[PDB]
């Protein structure tokens, strides 16, 4: 199935390992799942980030094919484990990908896609926050555009604390800046900007939901020396519209 809406709170699940088949059954599709890192812990989904690893090698990186549309939103809760090792940062939670879904060192400059994802991040100065991480047509750098935004705007986020995340995305048209990228955390606006995602209309649609939980970054210094855990809950996905 290619869902256009999803509602998953994992409350019908036993504490214990969450298999690929469970994920495919709930999400409809999940083509990267590593059941070794997905575990239902007390009615929530715990993802494992393994020590001494980056990317898929140590985390869980799945793209859920959703019904194509121009307007999408999702909601979920996320909590870092009690002794989570912040390290440098990484990707967290549920986002969206338009067109070719640009990520990696591949900027949206070719006008063929981007992504709306979210990261946690630690500064050399010791602050730790959430931050948008957007590839799009006009990102200033080769890697993810944060738009200079962080949550909280001052101070750090805390371990063992549940944060509700709302994400809203809207396709642009042609070469116009009529799209939208929005992140709302605990009802507070983190990012709410108009945006140009694509200049190729054949790639303008929101195509799938990203579920990325991994450290990095690309270099070995984004790694952590310990296993760490992140917990998600109460995922609500909704296709608001498809409009050509
Ligand atoms: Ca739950």
């Amino acid at each position: 199935a290619i869902p256009s809406s999803l509602s998953i709170n994992w409350n019908n699940y036993a504490t214990g390992a969450y298999s690929s088949g469970n994920a495919a059954s709930d999400f409809g599709n999940a083509g990267g799942w590593n059941q070794s890192r997905s575990y239902i812990s007390d009615g929530t989904l715990r993802v494992t980030l393994l020590k001494n690893a980056l990317s898929g090698a140590g985390g869980l990186i799945s793209n859920i094919d959703v019904s194509d549309g121009t307007e999408y939103e999702l909601d979920y809760d996320v909590r870092f484990h009690s002794q989570f090792d912040w390290s440098r940062g990484g990707k967290v939670g549920f986002g969206f990908s338009i067109g070719e879904g640009n990520t990696g060192g591949d900027p949206g400059w070719d006008g063929n896609g981007g992504t709306l994802r979210m990261m946690w991040y630690q500064t050399d100065a010791g602050r730790v926050f959430f931050q948008p991480y957007i590839y799009h047509k006009d990102q200033p750098g080769q890697y993810g555009d944060t738009f200079g935004k962080s949550y909280p705007s001052s101070g750090s986020i805390t371990k063992g604390t549940t944060y509700h995340v709302h994400v809203y995305i809207k396709s642009n048209t042609g070469s116009n800046r009529d799209g939208r990228a929005q992140i709302i955390i605990n009802g507070t606006t983190v990012l709410d900007t108009a945006i140009r995602w694509t200049t190729n209309d054949a790639q303008r649609l929101i195509k799938n939901m990203t579920f990325h939980t991994f450290r990095g970054g690309s270099q070995t210094y984004w790694q952590s020396p310990v296993d760490s855990y992140i917990y998600y809950d109460n995922l609500v996905l909704r296709k608001i519209r498809l409009e050509h």
